[PDB]
């Protein structure tokens, strides 16, 4: 069953995957009185002891494996070797383990699934680089027995899952059970691989116990390339000759790279940055603390110089909300602009709209409107359509009449100046405003009702000077009239 | 003519980069069944054949080269050997090469330049740590033939602009033609590098063919470095011990650094997030599809929470927009403030304006004003100048007239009150509000008309309690009136 | 004193790990003709003299030191060895040393303390790793002499807050006075390591000068690694096949990465970007040259797609500012939604408010009035309580009064149609309009004075249809009235 021998083989690897990683660790981070501290790895400190100082001297693939248990480490049922390898206080009271790793290894307890599997591993052997006492690693070889190729595939899918490979495999042999009794399967003298077992099969004395040589190189893969092809775990950045800055690490969605605070930092406020180096601050975007509106912790990205004071960002932006009607629809909006105008229609006969009963609007051609180009929306999600959005707020209005001279004095076409006409009054029967829009255009106009009190006339003026608004514009989900 | 040398150069060094950088890769990607899959490089293969398995053993730079043609490589006309360093697909219906490489490491087609200039790849020496088969590559020799030191300073710079360096550069020789022929060059039995060639040239025998063997350190500049002095082509993160998560890479302009997403996203939506790790979620920019307002694909930054909930930036924001008038100018803006405000005159003393006809606006000094402070503007680019802007709209009014007490009872300095007080009501004429602006200060100031029927009396009034205003505040390049 | 001993410790500290950082260079950034190059380090040139090329052969920690003055280096007092790893310019003139190196290892000037402190650096030993001119350097020993266990602790601390730690530490002694001198003390033929040292103080021969060699490993922690344990100082990004990319290094505060332009951009413009690769541009948060208020020089971050047009962004954005009352306070604001909308009383019945004088307002209930849900506000800082906001300006009013079939036939309910139906217009009094709020809905509501002149009656209207306004909803800190 595939299955069941993809699982036993993805927990040799998971197994295999953390002794390498130890390995390959020369300082590694233990707890001490209750802080981490990084140390030498006992494995290269000439003053340990077995099974950390234990070496094979076989460096070519080739060569006679040890029989000396002293070289060689036993593992498995029977051995305590376990425990040098997890943590001391993998129980509450502590192991016979002197370390107490900051992480695990391996588990403190063997995968159960290994218990009494086919395919277990019975041996590690340490492979020296030179002959000294805590000696590097060059190579890292598992002896594992088989309890009598399936397994290989299964193997090596579990290697690819775990960022590993085999430098190679090879077929061993014992005549009995002793851990060191194994040896080379050998083939006219010459070592057996796994890539020449297929041709060889026949001439295999059945009255061995066989078991493969898995050979892993610590090293390979062990640190960041030039090229980009191996992935990073982490990585942190350095201040004053300390790993004391910013992290930056994956999230398990594969969408997001998280940035963390070093453990350098007084405050807790990971910040990206950007330097032109010409003279000026740096700007950064920052994480701080904040409440939501029902006061609960949360936090939000601030945009600040180096004296903390908020910087400026170019962009459109879209906020999204609940809408405030009975809708629980969301909407999203951009920010509005705001233009003051006056309509402009100044004499008599633009103005006065002689017979308004009759009258019919002609929105797009009317004298004294106010006429502007339809805005672009920005990009939005989906899902979402914009659209471009205005109104008009009144800002002045005056029951203008005619002078002696017929004239219509109040103007509102400049903010600052609007005072300085006051203008003939007469009474506000106050004022329509409509905005309609082609494709391209918006049209603003207005009609306004006075009655003249000097005359006793009734009169309807059309975009009158003497009306002026706040104009807004801006793109909503919302639609325009 | 240097130009046409450092063409040349150019080219021997892309050809020596690209075998190098194959042999600096033990796992590589290659296609098989239509796939990326990771294989054990078969320059490391105990199995593999000529010419991956060939090495040379002259580690000292100074020990004789190899003779053996199962030791060297030969390189170039009439050596089939470019087919194993090149993609099996460089022809359509496949070369005898086995390895469908997922990159090109060196051009299908030899570069044109290099098939007959003066000096040529004659031979490529793949120098082994040990004695195993597929041993490892501490050094790769390229021996170059002179078709009879200018060229030496040009391979150099090609070299500087391809993040390559020689370890060093011998002179080699050889009395005929053959590849097996080359030998180091002495004087009195000393091997002649090239930084010794100019003191020696007057002994060297005209009779022999030379060349030039530069030297390769494929692990020089192959990792990372703790000091920042290695670039990477790219940096991707780890998930649970696989390359699945994000990348950053270069664009091709100095400036940007790119964000994509990993092998693990379900989705396509990268992200570069902020954690506190306070109790609370990670914030993230993320990058999603959206539509443009042609309903073109496009996509738009999104700043969220683990939920998928916007979140919050504080920043100055500016916008950018085509001008709605007949001007093509871009303009920028802020995000506007909005205030409620009523104008502050009560009593009749300060209300009235005894004579209107004669009085002249003294608007930085009349009671019952809204002043406020002139808003600074935040950073712009270029270029921009951004103005204060003010505007004003109508938020409550009434022609409210004395009553029996000759008091003003309409009062609308506060909006959730604004009914409270109905007041007297006469005939409304209208109202003129002003916004002025010293450097520092807003005046906005207001005369209003009414006609009091009662009495039969004609008032304007200044700066009244019954006439408020929704304040709006912003910064522009668009100019106050 | 402690304190005494680790300013020397910190001292000396800084030396190796300076001396260290050069041996880790084989090529180092010099300045040559006032530019910086790349050149390979002295150390690794065949053709290089003392004391570049000067190596030891003692491999083994255990193995003989070296007797030979042009195998180890003599250090401190009476040499002239610190010119070489010092800048050629620590004098203006120059020094005898070749290389300008583009950055300090070690100081110009020996650090004072170590003049005459107890414990100075005698001698260092460049172990080779093999038996070439110029070979690679696989251990760096410093003896320290003793001036007549303490100091070893103080080394320690100092080593561990320098990202640099002791392969091993041995005990030595001399005769005499002379660096040829020293040789590894013994108990009982075999060298004596400092964690030995405890146990065989008491047959230590008190006729010999003692010293301690530390060794170093110039490989480790000296590249970025696939499990982040080793920081990085800055991380740099390729642009074909050149260094020339954004830069990515930590500042002082632990809390920011700051990102920098590469050597290869033509403009100082960097950026951080995301990509889809779905056909549409990346979009970039890019950092550009801008003015502050009063025209000095600033920067601003825009988001921007590769043709240099603005991009959008969707979030929750708080705006920080001066109060612009008399208050220096900071008020934070969010961006504003704006919503068109006419009240709703149409028919006589619901409009005239008929006893107006003694009508009291319920605004939670009144006919005709604008009702909406009161918004949630975003997150903000601190420290800064935020609060739902509601303004309504006027957009259109008339002064409607009953027609022939007493009915109101103004209506503003459309902004695109508010011209449509003129009306029987009378005078306008004005209106007093009052928004309202319980904790989940805003309330808007309103009376308009009209008077009929065609009846001469007086009318007081509730939430008319002939009434409209824009209103604006937004968060600020700023309370609501």
């Amino acid at each position: 069953d595939e299955a069941r021998r993809q699982i036993v083989s993805n927990a040799l690897i998971s197994e295999i995957a953390g002794i390498v990683d130890f390995v390959a660790e020369e300082q590694i981070t233990v707890i001490e009185q209750g802080i981490e501290k990084e140390i030498t790895n006992p494995l290269y400190e000439q003053s340990s002891g077995i099974p950390y100082i234990n070496r094979t001297t076989n460096k070519d693939l080739n060569s006679t494996m040890s029989t000396n248990a002293s070289e060689f480490i036993n593992w498995g049922a029977g051995t305590s070797t376990r425990i040098f390898f997890t943590r001391k206080y993998c129980i509450s009271t502590g192991t016979q383990g002197n370390y107490e790793f900051s992480k695990d290894y391996i588990p403190c307890e063997e995968p159960a699934i290994l218990s009494n599997s086919d395919l277990k591993i019975d041996r590690i052997d340490f492979v020296a680089t030179d002959n000294t006492v805590g000696s590097a690693i060059e190579r890292v070889d598992f002896i594992l027995t088989f309890d009598k190729s399936n397994y290989v595939s299964s193997l090596e899918k579990a290697a690819e899952q775990h960022s590993i490979s085999f430098k190679d495999i090879y077929v061993v042999e014992r005549n009995s059970s002793g851990a060191a009794g194994w040896r080379l399967t050998t083939i006219s003298g010459k070592p057996l691989t796994f890539s020449g077992l297929s041709k060889n099969i026949g001439s295999l004395d059945k009255t061995k116990n066989y078991g493969l040589r898995l050979s892993i190189d610590p090293n390979l893969g062990k640190f960041l390339r030039a090229d980009g092809r191996v992935g990073a775990d982490k990585l942190c950045w350095n201040i004053d000759n300390k790993m004391s800055g910013p992290c930056l690490a994956a999230d398990d969605s594969g969408n997001n790279l998280v940035l963390t605070k070093g453990k350098g930092a007084k405050s807790n406020e990971p910040g990206l940055c950007w330097d032109l180096n010409t003279g000026t601050s740096k700007l950064c975007l920052t994480q701080i603390e904040g409440k939501d509106n029902n006061d609960k912790d949360a936090s939000l990205i601030k945009l600040k110089d180096d004296n903390g004071n908020p910087a400026t960002m170019l962009a459109n932006i879209l906020v999204e909300e609940k809408s405030m009607t009975d809708s629980t629809k969301k909407e999203l909006r951009t920010i509005p602009n705001t233009i003051y105008a006056a309509f402009s229609n100044s004499n008599a006969s633009d103005l006065v709209i002689t017979n308004p009963g009759n009258y019919i609007g002609n929105v797009t051609s009317e004298k004294g409107r106010i006429e502007l180009n339809v805005q672009d929306c920005p990009v939005s999600p989906d899902g979402n359509k914009l659209h471009p959005r205005l109104s008009a707020s009144i800002a002045s209005i005056v029951a203008d009449t005619k002078d002696s001279n017929g004239k219509y004095q109040a103007d509102f076409s400049s903010l600052a100046g609007n005072r300085n006409s006051g203008g003939q009054l007469g009474y506000l029967s106050g004022t329509a405003i409509q905005v309609n829009q082609s494709g391209s255009k918006w049209y603003i106009t207005a009609t306004m009702g006075v009655f003249d009190p000097l005359t006793n006339t009734t009169y309807v003026y059309l975009n009158p000077k003497f009306l002026s608004v706040n104009i807004t514009t801006w793109c909503s989900t919302e639609p325009q009239t």
